[PDB]
């Protein structure tokens, strides 16, 4: 008894072109203490990234970027060789960590193995302008201008007061002074250094004035987004995660207005479902695959240049979990990102849903792929409604579907895409071929409650 909905694809209703480096991941700066983590020797993790995209961006930053210190004079410690730095849980100060030349050297080899570009945090919370200049210089020397997309000067400077990185009086004016002192010092060592900022969630007292003041000094605006609101909200649940987020829609409009005003594009450089490394039973579940995959397309359709899902260690929300010693595994959220990866880049098209008020959390995105083939990504985020989608507007002799599936929305395992789990080192290929029945120039796709689908048309 599915809800019977219509989907009308309009090849003339042109949306944004998804860039090839749209996908991405965010990690804590602290992880750079361990030269074995972002290393050319870390073939497993490099494989996971390549499966997410042949192009993409690795962002390193986070709350630990205020507690992490480049030391050109240092070599990794024995403890550094086993450090697994998951998402910062925001409870108190992170441990002090040291980044060495060796770790930067190894990060360059990791970027060469993955083909991803880098956003690299510098320590404006507690470090000096001169050490940021020295760190930037070594990153530029070692990673190179082609792979280095941007430096960032502080992570979430609007929240520095929370753990005493700044006094409660710290405001945009104080941060602009800091930012300019760091920018000037860095540009003396690295005249071509690229920047992004302010590396926080959209707001009127920080991000808007940042863009106005520093629009000639940055390449793009870096924003953050978590589906979970402030801690006074009802605890985020799977049910809530599947629903529209009016805060997201408003902040995205805010970023679009900044782009119109300043010319600066925006990237979502730290995102995930829930704070503090995630919420067990929400962030580490199949629902996070549906949420993440749908978010990637929602933001692409809104004109975002890309995304970076925060993670690392064994954090509840991490796309990829594990360590070089123990191995790495794809978590449920990774499968949402994998659906996006398999769809590929291209230009979004109009895709209007009708007769869908009883299945209101179904989303759909149509894409003219760079290879000329039409694809449709659907997320049936309705937890209790199966759907039957009558697809009009596509003329093709053959459509196939790859399904994003788990037996329950709160599953922490049992997730597959195209009838297969992801294996070691990001290995994935589809194992189930399913055609979508076509008649009268239309197709009909069934989707179970709490599932996703990627359709490809010949
Ligand atoms: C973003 C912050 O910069 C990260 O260090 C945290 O791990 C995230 C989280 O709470 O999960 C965000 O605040």
């Amino acid at each position: 008894s599915p809800v019977r909905v219509g989907l009308s694809v309009d090849a003339s209703a042109l949306g944004h072109t998804i860039p090839p480096d749209y996908t991405g991941l965010s990690y804590e700066q602290a992880q750079m203490a361990n030269p074995n983590y972002f290393s050319g020797a870390n073939t497993q993790l490099a494989g996971f990234l390549r499966t997410l995209g042949r192009q993409g961006v690795l962002r390193i930053g986070g709350n630990t970027s205020e507690y992490t210190f480049w030391n050109r004079h240092a070599k990794p410690t024995a403890a550094d060789e086993h450090l697994a730095a998951g998402p910062d849980k925001g409870h108190h100060a992170a441990a002090r960590e040291v980044i060495t030349p060796e770790a930067v050297n190894n990060l360059s080899e990791f970027l060469d193995k993955t083909g991803w570009k880098l956003i690299y945090g510098l320590n404006l919370g507690k470090g000096t302008p001169e050490n940021a200049a020295d760190e930037a210089a070594y990153v530029m020397e070692t990673i190179g201008a082609d792979r280095l997309l941007a430096f960032q000067l502080g992570n979430e400077p609007d929240l520095f007061y929370r753990n005493g990185i700044r006094p409660a009086s710290y405001d945009f004016a104080a941060y602009a002074g800091d930012w300019q002192r760091f920018f000037t010092a860095i540009r003396k060592r690295v005249p071509n250094a690229p920047f992004a900022g302010p590396d926080t969630a959209y707001n009127t007292k920080w991000l808007v004035p940042f863009a106005d003041k520093f629009k000639h000094d940055v390449k793009f605006i870096s924003s953050h987004y978590y589906a979970e609101g402030p801690p006074t909200d009802p605890s985020m649940t799977i049910e809530r995660l599947m629903k529209p987020n009016p805060r997201l829609l408003g902040e995205t409009a805010g970023l679009k207005q900044v782009e119109a005003d300043t010319g600066l594009p925006f990237r979502l450089t730290e995102t995930n479902s829930c704070y503090q490394g995630g919420k067990q039973g929400v962030s580490d579940t199949f629902a996070a695959a549906l949420w993440a995959g749908d978010l990637m397309y929602q933001q692409a359709a809104a004109g975002s240049t890309g995304i970076n899902f925060h993670g690392g260690g064994y954090g509840w929300y991490t796309p990829v979990a594990g360590t070089p010693e123990d191995g790495f595994i794809a978590r449920p959220e990774y499968y949402g990102m994998l659906l996006f990866a398999q769809a590929g880049a291209g230009q979004l098209l109009g895709a209007k849903l009708t007769d869908n008020s009883a299945a209101p959390l179904l989303t759909a995105y149509a894409l003219r792929g760079t290879d000329g083939r039409t694809r449709i990504a659907l997320f049936n985020k309705n937890l209790d409604a199966d759907v039957e989608v009558a697809i009009s507007g596509v003329a093709s002799p053959s459509g196939t579907v790859l399904r994003l599936e788990a037996p329950r929305a709160d599953d922490t395992t049992d997730v597959t895409f195209g009838g297969a789990p992801v294996g070691a080192s990001g290995s994935w290929s589809p194992l189930v071929q399913e055609y979508v029945p076509g008649h009268s120039g239309q197709f009909v796709l069934h989707m179970r409650k709490a599932s996703g689908a990627l359709l490809e048309f010949a």
